[PDB]
């Protein structure tokens, strides 16, 4: 047993962690998710801000016991986030049961650790009867669209035949062009898509039959784009391979052989043999290798084992929760443990056979900056969209929103000042300071 990874605690005092990701901006920032709605920063040198990046508890509806999946869902930045600061989160929240929102938000202008709460824009809403197989993970291909995996809700036939007004996206994975010009809507629907401009199917699906969907394992790369989810209807555990415009619901695995809590593909550079594989593992840390054969396209399993090397060790505590993945690559768990409160612990999956810090992984850390896009500067009335275009509020114009719209014009030397607002000069009155004292 000496093809062994093993596991580093990394840090500990987490509450119900679900997720962990970086930014892409050289900062090497590690983003912890936590169920009950924040976002809490793990810095390289190793802290935990005290401030968190996101709190959203007293959006967020979560739940007491261990089956309710709901909470915050999972998050996902920009590709160009290093400039327009634009992130999106998905979570549950009240008004049948809930509803499971996805928001864009963007980070505070004066400080590039907090989120500016007051920025949130709502994606979609998508009603839900029950509180398991929700999905909700957010994530960027490498075509730069925003994909959505969302379960199926343990949504039947008859519930969604009886009532009306439920989102017909469960069970789908969605993909949206959030790099629009456009304001009438807050995205746009690419081209690619399989049923764009098709009435009969909603336009943002983009593969459905999806059931009960884990963490699914996103490659970068070198030709288009691969997406392995597993997934358990309910004993009925499958793996898929996410292709455009595919149904799901009676296919089978890419395995036979072998519940999965989720996988990732390794792309750092800490191990060198783990390097392109497809990991996933169970909530009690079974991890196994998929491995494509070239001939066939057919899959293939093999276990992979942990054990103990010094204080890197083949074991951890309490029960996966999660997946987390840093900007250089490196993959980790996502623990929690009953017990006091914040019983749950973060760690990293270690390839002994090699340094942990060997020549070629050294990357120097760039400090996140404020925000200084031109846009984020000046567009006061109104949104910025990821592209960079300030769309105004009602009453207002100009290349940043500027400038007010009276409508009708003030007279007599009156100023716009806000929408349909006149400041009149002295000697005049009325709304548009047509009146003369
Ligand atoms: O089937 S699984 O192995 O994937 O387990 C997930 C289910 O755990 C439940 C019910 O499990 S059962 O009692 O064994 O039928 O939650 C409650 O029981 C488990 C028992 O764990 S065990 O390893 O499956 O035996 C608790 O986990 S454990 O800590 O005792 O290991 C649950 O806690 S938790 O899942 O760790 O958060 C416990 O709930 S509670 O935390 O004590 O409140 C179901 O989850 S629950 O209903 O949300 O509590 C899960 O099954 S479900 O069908 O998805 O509901
Ligand atoms: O331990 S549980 O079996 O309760 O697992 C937790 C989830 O089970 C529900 C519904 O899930 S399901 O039945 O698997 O589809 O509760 C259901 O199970 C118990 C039976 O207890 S038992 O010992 O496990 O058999 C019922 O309670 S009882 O009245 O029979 O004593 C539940 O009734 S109720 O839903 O609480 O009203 C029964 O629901 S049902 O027969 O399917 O309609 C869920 O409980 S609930 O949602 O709180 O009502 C649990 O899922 S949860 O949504 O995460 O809470
Ligand atoms: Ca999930």
């Amino acid at each position: 047993k000496h093809n062994c990874f093993c596991i580093q605690e990394v840090v500990s005092g987490l509450r119900q962690p679900v997720g962990a990701l970086h930014s892409g901006d050289g900062s090497q920032r590690l983003f912890i998710l936590e169920k009950e709605g924040y976002v809490k920063i793990l810095t390289p040198e190793g802290e935990i801000f005290k401030e968190p990046y996101l709190d959203i508890h007293k959006l967020v509806q979560s739940g007491i016991k261990g089956g309710d999946e709901r909470g915050l869902l999972s998050l996902a930045f920009h590709p160009n986030y290093k400039k327009n600061g634009k992130l999106y989160v998905s979570y549950t929240t009240n008004q049948h049961d809930h509803i499971l929102r996805v928001v864009e938000y963007t980070v505070s202008r004066k400080n590039p650790h907090q989120v500016d709460l007051r920025t949130a824009r709502v994606f979609l809403e998508v009603a839900e009867l029950h509180r398991k197989h929700l999905g909700g993970q957010l994530l960027f291909g490498p075509d730069g669209f925003l994909y959505i995996i969302l379960g199926d809700g343990m949504i039947t036939l008859d519930d969604m035949e009886e009532m009306d007004g439920l989102s017909d996206f469960t069970g789908s994975v969605l993909r949206l062009d959030v790099d629009t010009d456009m304001c009438n809507v807050p995205y746009s629907i690419p081209r690619s898509n399989p049923h764009f401009n098709s009435t009969n199917q909603p336009p943002e699906v983009f593969a459905h039959g999806l059931h009960d969907p884990g963490r699914c394992a996103v490659d970068r790369h070198n030709i288009n784009l691969t997406i392995l989810c597993s997934d358990s209807n309910g004993s009925s555990a499958r793996i898929l391979q996410i292709i455009k415009g595919k149904d799901y619901e009676s296919e089978p695995s890419l395995l036979e052989f072998k519940p999965l809590v989720g996988g990732f593909v390794y792309r750092g550079c800490q191990s060198e043999r783990l390097y392109g594989s497809y990991v996933f593992g169970d909530r009690n840390g079974n991890f196994l290798t998929l491995q494509q054969s070239p001939v066939t396209k057919q899959w293939q399993e093999k276990p992979l084992c942990l054990g103990t090397s010094g204080s890197c060790r083949g074991y951890f505590s309490g029960h996966i929760l999660g997946f987390g993945e840093d900007e250089l690559g490196e993959v980790y768990i996502l623990s929690s443990s009953k017990s006091q409160t914040h019983n749950g612990k973060l760690y990293k999956i270690v390839d002994p056979k090699r340094p942990l810090m060997p020549e070629e992984c050294r990357a120097t850390v760039q400090p996140a900056q404020t925000l200084t896009s031109e846009c984020s500067r000046l567009c006061r009335n109104g949104y910025c969209t990821p592209t960079g275009k300030c769309c105004c509020s009602p009453g207002w114009e100009g290349d940043f929103c500027r400038t007010a719209k009276c409508e009708p014009a003030c007279r007599h030397g009156g100023v716009c000042v806000r929408p349909n607002k006149c400041l009149c000069k002295k000697g005049y009155l009325g709304p548009q300071c047509e009146q003369v004292d």
